[PDB]
């Protein structure tokens, strides 16, 4: 029947569409073995066409070198852009521009072979037998510049990392030879360093054909792979919001493109991939889409992709988000430059990652020095018989007569000539002394005051109450706004208060706020309300967003970014941290819900936040707000392991504090904010604390007064207390200090003196010695400790304080719960019968 | 013309039908009489439209058509496009009985503990008869348990009215009354526990037991835990990957919250992980208490696509996404879910959409925040209520039954908590250390025969018939041979002959890691692959055969890892507590990646004993060493795990001789204690000549915590020369002892830490005893002074050992931020600054 063949036409149209990637020609190896007629010349109605003109349109844009993946997409007009942009007789590529794609896959394997011959075995990740990332990369660069964007930010593991550096942002080949010699100058010998394949670089990219140029640059990273996609995602979204493109712009560009590469075992197995794609289309992270490219060598160093992964593809996690999928044969340079094109129209279209799957092999051992044969000897028995993507192109310019064969060897050997003169002037070059790396400390250092005036904390408090016209307030938050109009006039401000009075003066001076973490615009302990919602509508105020605008109407230049973060740590802390990389002059703070949580970040912390300066002279000055404190409610709500940032604290790599009081975090942060010093800053913050009706500053202490990395008992500084009576000397940090107080008041113990040190890192040593020099009788010190005795700053202090200071802590004794395991007990019971006996202690 | 607009259709229903299906309870967002060709038959139009409306636009929403799999697409199709037999009355009361206990559970809870956070399931209540119809197909299917991993979401709920732990314990436990045996260790909240029993069926005539592990507040961390556990116990009971028949009849049954299931990282790595040899399942039942709110944050804000589930589209898992109000729509699909997982052994997920009756917690007001959805919430029926209307409505029971069935659970709950108040207050104490609660009773003999070494080296070389093995791989076999009768026992080798001498003693073996099949320096080679064919060969294997051709009982089983830590690291350690007699190892590529697996090390290893009770024996290989190779190729940071230690929670080692780390091996695997084992192990050491042991060093020793030199205990030594004392750990010990040697220093002796945690306190005292003469002593390490050991034992041995270690001095490279340089060269220079020092 009639209407029958037309149906089963429709079912086939859907196939292809679906399934056609399937049966696509995209393995350059092809180690897979198993991957009526009369009705050829009829008529269907699709405009009428003849089933053959039907069925060639869908061999030829689903079954040739592109496996196209997009009907699991949701958005109908995304699926029918491609439809309409696969579905059709592509035109051939120009002659001019066939050379210069040879001319790219020329310099990949040319700049490999020549690094083989010089330095045989040494570690370089060879490109080789993926040459046509080269071409690829460079056609996403050249069509972001003909959409006129700003700047492309590459992040990418080690694969032809060396190739990329070299031949797609320009860094000297001179330079490349020298890092391969080891003879480092003292610019390139700074800090501790990094590996080769882990540096970045910069350069411009000026159209070959076209009349624009566009900025390259590529992010440095450690050897722990995709552990730099979320900084990548952060390093382009601030560079966004200061170019005014994209969410927090004026414009709808996103003009600055994150091109992110990945290798394929490491795509489907590191979950930081999927936690990156997840912030792809979020309000407070969205980079207005990401072009990715998988390097799919089909191997991860010895292991086969039947044990890497559990899908038919490595690019199948990006089908969380709906992105499109293209699967390419890597032999085929023209196929993988197109499908790069296509990507970056894509994004621009619809502000949405798309998947690159660069099907290709890895030409020699994972690393140059290894023997693939010994566990993929099939693999390494194709490879063998296989003529390189550069070769297999020139015979195909050849055989069309566009180039001749003596061009084709002039042009190779003119490179290769090039490449051993730059070599010879680098090997003439005499050779720097090798010294043991130094410490960093020195090469940043801090008179900054940060006290504001009343007429600040007025506006800061009354902003509060400059609601929007009809807005309904929610009851329970309305106390809120009016005690801190009140705190901003009569004093008794609160640690909630103290911060948003710290960044809504920052603000008022120009200065960019971005605040996050997980419901941060509330607060976790129902105490920030940087956001308030009408009770009615649902309709949002920020009350510090008003200090962005000057009392004449003139804007500040300031701005505040809250949001609230996905349900993520890992990926949540790397894009913050490549936020404030990407902008120096803003203040960028990322809050854990508990600090107990941040552990799922830990490889941020280790790589990036405490190492970062030393490694790659990559400089971030990120703040992690880690609530902290003993209260009874668990192991995993109790300790923003403290321990753990004082033992990976060196060379003055980040500022580590727990303050005690709202003036001193309010200090903190305007010290950080405006020190002009890019080092990150590790805050230990309260819980139970911000409700503690002790725990509240005077006007007088964010209008005369500073930071104090070291605090005495106002009964000295300001009351009548005597120093000389104090025999015994109780050092300390945070919360306890004010049960310790409690107690002292309690009993009258004037033999007793209570000092905390806010600043545990760099040890005051100076504040505290000076501090220590006015009791002259004490006759024995203590630090005291909620944590566990392995946790804490003891197993820091308990080392370092006796050898910084001999002539003040020899001797020094520790008081705190036993050595755990866990940092706390399950039972709130428990907690505060061992909370008591510290107490005890102390005073005993 | 019109046949394909019908397919056309057909096709629109199939892939996106479930963007139509009333699935929100909130709800906050003429030719029909003709016939068409649709084995082959014709159907009128209105049919086709109405199973298409029934199949996916009413109370489910299903997601099936991205799967690749043709056959698995076609059994869903068969079975959700088809006329269903309604629920029996039976089968109806028995499901209202299941929301009675879920709400009335909650609102009782309310009433005595008002203040405390509970984390209650209201809103949310089908997820108990949806987790029981789960487990009631698992039984109808003759299955032999149910293992539920879960978070906070109803955790009490499913505790009690799931898995049967006592409702007097639950209130216990918010009494705050704990006796001893509940007031162990330093244990956890209320919602992170677990429970086991055995669950009957209602109407069937099996049993299946049921099991819910414990986990932290770390959401999604347990996941990988979960699967390791069951994977453990599937291998053990002979059934799935590396059993005799394929019902994998320990299901795997894992609850999700919406906000986490989308932004934790190791969800998809726990997915990438559900159709691998090494960690398959059989598939996963997932289950997202999708309550469309993660505390204050909107679904926008949490994740980038339509749906929380859309991560498990990775591996082509079926999704169903269903009406939380509906209950018979919930129980269906948790039965078709289960049959889907035994007809293709991969995943499910179910996404039940439902809201958050309470706040966050309790405690917690969410109209601050959510101001439209509480309003909406607030004028909402419960399911209970709705489904108890339904069933009146029918004529099934009558209002009197519902309401007297309610007075009696609520009557039966007063008792239990009026009998648990009139207990007897147990005396709250500090929390105290769990060391004493696993020791060795007596000493353990670790040495094996030469007879052993022999038959572990022979092994190597009884390849099968044609076997062609690779030209460079060739030596490593044959020099195996000559080691196992001549001596000189290299690292890789020493490894081999702890593991195949426990397996020749019956022990199931499990090794896995990045490229741990071959090993990432080339050296262990427990697989080989013949150059000509591709077929493998495990030598190891052949031990699990005595000479007589019996069975020993034992088995290796040898993977390469997915390239994750998180998930694969959990799955270890899971494996380890799911069977306590297992040798378990993990492999990082290099010590320096652990830190990508921190929650699991921090959450699980380092604490679950003391935490839960919960007992792991896995064992962490992590490659160490200053080599020049960057700070990404050099520590596995001892610091910080020998800052978790506490308690005896973990054995902490970093062997520098083979027979040293073959007898750790061993004693780990044969000394009755469950507690991890951390290792610092070689790379440039596995081929150092001087780093290689006798025969009788493993036929005639045992494992020594603390070393000396070889020229006092056997040579011509002469311990009372000896006026300086260099204390270390590792291969910086190879490197002290050639410098000593070349400048003939008799004055200096190098001591050994070989056991790091536990302190070998009485070894160290007895060896340091035997130089009477020593005037200075100093800890020498590799590590920066802020890692390695120092930052521990520069604290902890003057303090426990004040006779020996008063005025102890550090030698070392100064603080770093990162664990080394990048520079090979500027390496070398600052490894040359500690020998000097040293020596100087
Ligand atoms: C397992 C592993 C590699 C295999 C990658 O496979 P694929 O993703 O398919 O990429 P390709 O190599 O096929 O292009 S390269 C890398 C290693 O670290 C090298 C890379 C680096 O250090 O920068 P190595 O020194 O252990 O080999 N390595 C160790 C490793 C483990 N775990 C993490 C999180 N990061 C890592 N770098
Ligand atoms: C952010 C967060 C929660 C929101 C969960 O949302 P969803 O996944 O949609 O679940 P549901 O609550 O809607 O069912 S509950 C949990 C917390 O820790 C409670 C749970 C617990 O501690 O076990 P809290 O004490 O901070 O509230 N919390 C902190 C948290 C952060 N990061 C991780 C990895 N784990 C966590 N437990
Ligand atoms: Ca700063
Ligand atoms: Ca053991
Ligand atoms: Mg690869
Ligand atoms: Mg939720």
């Amino acid at each position: 029947s009639i209407e029958d063949k037309n149906a089963r036409v429709i079912e086939l149209i859907a196939a292809y569409r679906n399934r056609g990637h399937l049966m696509a020609d995209i393995d350059p190896l092809r180690l897979d073995n198993t991957r009526t007629l009369w009705d050829l010349d009829r008529e269907f109605k699709v405009q009428r066409k003849k089933l053959r003109d039907i069925l060639s349109v869908l061999r030829d844009a689903y079954c040739r070198h592109v496996g196209v993946e997009y009907t699991h997409i949701l958005e109908p007009e995304q699926q029918r852009w491609i439809q309409e942009r696969v579905e059709t007789k592509h035109d051939k590529p120009t002659v001019a521009e066939q050379k210069y794609i040879l001319s790219k896959l020329n310099a990949a394997e040319a700049f490999e072979t020549f690094l083989q011959t010089k330095y045989v075995g040494q570690k370089r990740f060879s490109l080789e037998g993926a040459e046509t990332v080269i071409p690829m990369m460079d056609a996403v660069i050249d069509q972001c510049a003909e959409h006129g964007l700003d700047e492309v930010v590459i992040a990418m593991p080690h694969r032809g990392r060396l190739n990329v550096l070299a031949n797609i942002v320009g860094k000297p080949y001179s330079q490349i030879f020298s890092e391969f010699e080891g003879n480092l100058n003292p610019s390139q010998a700074h800090g501790s360093g990094d590996v080769k394949y882990h540096l970045g670089a910069t350069g411009t990219y000026i159209q070959m054909f076209g009349d624009n140029d566009i900025e390259v640059s590529l992010t440095a990273n450690p050897s722990h792979l995709e552990a730099v996609d979320p900084v990548l995602e952060g390093l382009v979204r601030a560079k966004q919001d200061l170019l005014d493109t994209g969410e927090e712009g004026s414009d709808n560009r996103f003009s600055v493109v994150p091109l992110m590469l990945h290798g394929d075992a490491a795509f489907a197995g590191q979950g930081v991939v999927a936690e990156t794609l997840n912030l792809a289309l979020l309000r407070g992270y969205r980079t207005g889409g990401t072009i990715h490219i998988v390097v799919n060598n089909q191997i991860g160093f010895t292991t086969a992709p039947t044990d890497s992964r559990s899908s038919e593809y490595c690019t199948d996690v990006a089908k969380m988000i709906g992105a499109p999928i293209f699967h390419v044969n890597g032999d085929d340079p023209e196929a993988c430059a197109w499908v790069a094109r296509l990507a970056v129209d894509f994004r621009q279209a619809f502000k949405k990652d798309v998947v690159i799957d660069m099907l290709c092999y890895r030409r020699r051992g994972h690393n140059e020095g290894d023997d693939p044969s010994m566990t993929q000897p099939y693999m390494y028995d194709v490879i063998d018989t296989k003529r390189g993507s550069r070769k297999a192109y020139t015979e195909a310019l050849i055989g069309r007569g566009d180039i001749s064969m003596k061009e084709a060897e002039d042009a190779l050997r003119d490179y290769q000539g090039q490449l051993e003169r730059v070599f010879n002037e680098v090997r003439e070059l005499e050779k720097h002394e090798i010294e043991p790396s130094e410490s960093v400390e020195a090469d940043q250092q801090i008179k900054l005051a940060t006290a504001v005036d009343k007429a600040m904390l007025q506006r800061i408090g009354d902003a509060h109450l400059a609601l929007p016209e009809g807005f309904t307030v929610h009851p329970r938050v309305r106390p809120v706004l009016e005690k801190r109009r009140e705190m901003a006039y009569e004093g008794r401000i609160d640690w909630a208060f103290a911060e948003l009075l710290a960044l809504g003066s920052l603000i008022a001076e120009g200065k960019l706020v971005r605040l996050s973490g997980q419901d941060t615009q509330r607060g976790t302990f129902t105490q920030r309300h940087a956001v308030i919602v009408d009770r009615k509508t649902g309709e949002e105020f920020t009350p510090l967003q008003l200090l962005a605008t000057n009392p004449d109407g003139t804007p500040t230049g300031g701005k505040f970014l809250v949001y609230n973060s996905a349900l993520s740590e890992f990926a949540a802390v790397g894009f913050e941290y490549g936020y404030s990389v990407g902008n120096p002059d803003a203040m960028v703070l990322w809050e854990a819900q508990f600090g107990d949580f941040v552990n799922g970040a830990q490889s941020i912390i280790d790589e990036f936040i405490s190492s970062g300066e030393a490694k790659w002279g990559q400089l971030s000055d990120v703040v992690l707000l880690l609530p902290h404190g003993h209260e009874g409610q668990g192991p995993d709500h109790t300790s923003g392991r403290i321990e753990r940032f004082l033992q990976l604290w060196a060379e003055g790599s980040m500022t580590i504090a727990m303050p005690s009081t709202p003036a001193n975090y309010f200090h903190l942060l305007r010290r950080h904010g405006k020190d002009g010093i890019q080092r990150p800053l590790i805050v230990f913050t309260p819980k139970s604390m911000l409700r503690n009706k002790a725990a509240v500053s005077d006007i007088r202490d964010f209008t005369e007064s500073k930071f104090r990395s070291v605090l005495e008992e106002p009964m000295y500084t300001d009351g009548e207390g005597d120093r000389n009576k104090v025999t015994r000397l109780l050092l300390t940090s945070g919360k306890i200090y004010y049960e310790l107080a409690a107690r002292k008041a309690k009993e009258n113990r004037e033999d007793v003196a209570i000092v905390r040190i806010e600043q545990l890192a760099p040890l005051p040593r100076r504040r505290l010695a000076e501090t220590l020099d006015r009791y002259p009788n004490v006759k024995e010190k203590f630090w005291v400790q909620e944590e566990p005795a392995n946790q804490g700053a003891w197993p820091s202090f308990g080392l370092t304080l006796p050898e910084i200071l001999p002539d003040h802590f020899t001797g020094l004794k520790r008081i705190s719960r036993r050595a755990m395991s866990a940092p706390s007990s399950g039972s709130s019971k428990v907690h505060a019968v061992e909370q008591q006996e510290i107490l005890d202690t102390a005073f005993g």
